[PDB]
């Protein structure tokens, strides 16, 4: 019993992460195979920041300009290339720890362990969702950029997020390990607005069926609603709009339960109409929407990886 | 920016994580060294909870009766004895991953990482605190008896913690590495109560800090107080005492923020007295105390370990 946001053990990806130096400016890279992936305005300068041409500042730069460092180990740097945001240093040795591995570039709602960074050494692991407006509420100092997001499917590495920036509001925006930004962002010191954000509908009711589970059950009633009434109460509050895929995937969690989708729905529509009233959900006196479905699955039947 | 329950980068202790089998009984234990430390338990049938004598159902059993399985390599089992709630099986093979590292029995208030595991392999890590009443709230299924909760300095591992039972409030007891438990709580299937549980003063302090440093300034306000009179206020709500060891703790962040320890305490009074009003506070609805000043400070300033 108990329910905590939990995030996936580092084991895996500890072992890739190094210290990628290019003059004065050190981040993290993420080592796999004898490539380095690590975010190209490691070869900014406090000058050329504000709007840096990186072809054109690439050129200035050869293999020798970059040191890599795994732990204290220097690794020796024998090609250099730029794909989107990120650039990719070919190096002699290939990283003995390289567990298996994918690049998934993840859809808004997923959730992802987040393993924060710095000077190459890992610092701490939480858990993230890639909000509706791209962004993530993370944790990040100076120095963090290149920490990876991943989730682990069974002994799969799925590295979904690399980190590059604050935005003015203090959340986060990256991008794909192949060196898209999730949402409009660009890599460039210049302030930056998300859209607003949405509400994980889908996540909140997968919530809400993980705190029945685990005996919280004042918030259930006698009422019923319909997909579109639902949705019409969804718009008001700042929520995504409820689909049949999303009722699809609640099914799993509707049939454990024996509590169908559209009733929780309507439980859920009378919390955002008259809130909480001072009580609490599974600990938290907001509703909660940073667990995916899959995640209250995981955590409440025992799912293991090694 | 930003500030999130973090888990310590658990790849040290992934290592140690085995599998301990007797009979039917399957749960976790920890392999450093040449020792596997495992909840004596593990030597009940599925009647002989409700009271066992443990020094007589141990008897009964030889070293090969016990299955150690760190991966798919069975360990040799050479040796066995029970130390408090713990056993120790003595195997002819040292753990190749063992950390530096020591025991450490941790204090109320202080939080440490779990590690929870099922049949010998990680499934995830959060963040945890000791409560006062010597409970942990966490998430544990059949299977994670044998889980380890820790703390990383530097290069070494300190394991504080063993998980052992749920309570029937839904919280979880265990002990530390010698087996002795945090708390009044016994090793058998018998009603047990945790006492009343206060909240950790010294640690919402810490958060309020964390806050204020992040931009979440809302909460701060023209009143003082003094220590004896907040503790009349703590009292009421259910608070810890705030002694002049928690201010001198909470020093180095009211020297970083330029607010002292009795000026935070006035702006928490009247939290306690009139609620939020419906804002949030690093994101809660709810005043956190599972921060201690120094995860705090090794947040904001980002300390590193690997
Ligand atoms: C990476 N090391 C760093 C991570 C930030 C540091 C502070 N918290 C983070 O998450 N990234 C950056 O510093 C990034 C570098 C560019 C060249 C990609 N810049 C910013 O992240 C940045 C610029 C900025 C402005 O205008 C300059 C205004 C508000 C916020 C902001 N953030
Ligand atoms: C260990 N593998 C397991 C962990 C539990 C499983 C369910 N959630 C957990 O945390 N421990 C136990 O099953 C433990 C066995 C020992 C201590 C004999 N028993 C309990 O944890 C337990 C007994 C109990 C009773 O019986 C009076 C009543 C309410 C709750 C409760 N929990």
């Amino acid at each position: 019993s108990g329910f905590r946001k939990m995030a996936f053990p580092s084991g895996k990806v500890e072992g890739c992460m190094v210290q990628v130096t290019c003059g004065t400016t050190t981040l993290n890279g993420l080592w796999l195979d004898d490539v380095v992936y690590c975010p190209r305005h490691v070869i900014c300068t406090s000058e050329d920041m504000l709007n840096p041409n990186y072809e054109d500042l690439l050129i200035r730069k050869s293999n020798h300009n970059f040191l890599v460092q795994a732990g204290n180990v220097q690794l020796r740097v024998i090609g250099h290339s730029m794909q989107n945001c990120v650039l990719k240093l070919k190096v002699d040795t290939a990283n003995p720890k390289t567990p298996k591995y994918k690049f998934v570039r993840i859809q808004p709602g997923q959730t992802f362990s987040v393993l924060a960074c710095y000077n190459g050494s890992p610092s701490g692991v939480y858990q993230c969702a890639m909000r509706p407006n791209f962004t993530i509420k993370g944790s990040f100092l100076n120095g963090s950029c290149g920490s990876v997001g991943f989730n682990i499917d069974y002994d799969c590495v799925s590295f979904c997020y690399m980190h590059h920036m604050e935005l003015p509001t203090g959340v986060h925006a990256g991008t794909d390990l192949e060196g898209n930004f999730y949402g409009p962002f660009v890599d460039r010191q210049t302030a930056q607005a998300a859209g607003t954000d949405t509400t994980i509908t889908v996540n909140v009711l997968a919530w809400l069926y993980a705190a029945v589970i685990n005996g919280d059950r004042w918030f259930l009633n006698r009422f019923t609603t319909t997909l579109n009434d639902f949705n019409l109460v969804a718009m008001k509050y700042n929520y995504e709009p409820l689909t049949q895929d999303h009722v699809d995937i609640l099914g799993p969690l509707s049939a454990q339960t024996g509590i169908a989708v559209l009733d929780m729905c309507a439980s859920l529509k009378e919390l955002l109409q008259n809130g909480m009233n001072g009580r609490t959900i599974l600990g938290s006196a907001l509703l909660e929407d940073e667990f995916t479905p899959f995640d209250v699955v995981r955590q409440c039947s025992g799912v293991t990886f090694q």
